RNA sequence: GACCCUGUUGAGCUUGACUCUAGUUUGACAUUGUGAAAAGACAUAGGAGGUGUAGAAUAGGUGGGAGCUUCGGCGCCAGUGAAAUACCACUACUCCUAUUGUUUUUUUACUUAUUCAAUGUGAAGACAUUGUCAGGUGGGGAGUUCCUUUAGUCCCUCGAAAUUUGAGGCUAGAGGAGAAAAGUUACCACA
């Protein structure tokens, strides 16, 4: 891809699109990417995560899987904890844990939950894409939701065409154009062979 | 009556080497041309589409998205569902049309491929016949003396489904002089 082309396409929408529209929104811009002949039901199929120190995602609902030693910086921190008694709760309701995994589309886990949950709950509702990241044994969570989350999985379906919103109109143009080139370059590296396989990508605007 | 054994017979079970090959057989390709008429798949540019169950409802699929404005209807939230509908972005198949093009197959037509007859030219026909590779079987001919199970590293390949499997691969135990016949049975018949 071309910077200069970048460059007028980031100005196509953030000096253009925003002045056609005027709408009142928390703003996103997506890039969405289709693939030209890799057909998805053959083998090495592609799933990887990119690290995103921007975040331009901060309309942020999160939940959190923590044992002792978390419950204060959560509150702290303005999270909700989740412990034993709850988690046997959600055990016993099993449609209640998939609105809460809609209200709380991201999840965070740590090593004694993630491996407690695989009894009955885990497999239950593992079918709705929720991999939880385990936390490391540094246990300070300040910033570490920060950079755990905005890593988006390019995980290959049975369709082959997919998307990635990052970018907003909060931030400016070199810091979202570095993070759209970052995930670009991530996908290159990430995908069988050379960017050319990639037919066409669009980096228009939400509207 | 009944029990044991022997011989012949019947019924049943097992064994009867390996390597090439005759024969037989499957598939692909080649001689080998000219046309015409249809069919399939490739090339675009378009058009139309998605009804298992439950869901108000005909939910291609994926993505962001809490609020969308022809400014009144919608969202969201509730349901119901693997999947949820407002907003706007992408490619994925199915069914049709057109020309600014490629191939492959079928039928038909004609001889130049090819086949048959003769000597000091005629008939059939792109089918036969023939040839090259990949293989299957090989109780026949010639020569010489592969699969299955077990335990292991979770070490490698192929196939499948996505959040796991199947088949092979490795280590070393166990099964399978040779087309003349051989071994065997609390069985049958005769003696």
């Amino acid at each position: 891809i071309t910077v200069a082309g970048v460059r007028q396409n980031v100005a196509e929408l953030l000096d253009y699109s925003n002045n056609v529209k005027k709408r009142n929104f928390l703003e996103t811009v997506e890039l969405q990417i289709g693939l030209k002949n890799y057909d998805p039901q053959r083998d090495k199929r592609f799933s990887g995560t990119v690290k995103l120190p921007t975040v331009p995602r901060p309309n942020m609902s999160i939940c959190i899987l923590g044992d002792q030693h978390d419950i204060d910086r959560a509150k702290h921190g303005g999270i909700d904890a989740m412990s034993a008694d709850d988690l046997k709760k959600l055990n016993k309701n099993k449609k209640l844990i998939k609105k809460l995994a809609r209200k709380y589309d991201a999840f965070i886990a740590s090593e004694s939950l993630i491996k407690q949950i695989p009894r009955l709950l885990g497999p239950g509702l593992s079918k709705a894409g929720k991999f939880p990241t385990p936390v490391s044994h540094s246990d300070d969570l300040s910033a570490k939701v920060n950079e755990v989350k905005s890593t988006v999985k390019f995980q290959l379906k049975k369709v082959l065409c997919m998307g990635v919103a990052v970018g907003n109109v909060g931030m400016t143009q070199e810091q979202l154009v570095a993070n759209i080139m970052l995930a670009i370059n991530y996908l290159v590296s990430l995908l069988k062979k050379g960017w050319q396989n990639v037919g066409s990508l669009t980096i228009k605007a939400t509207m």
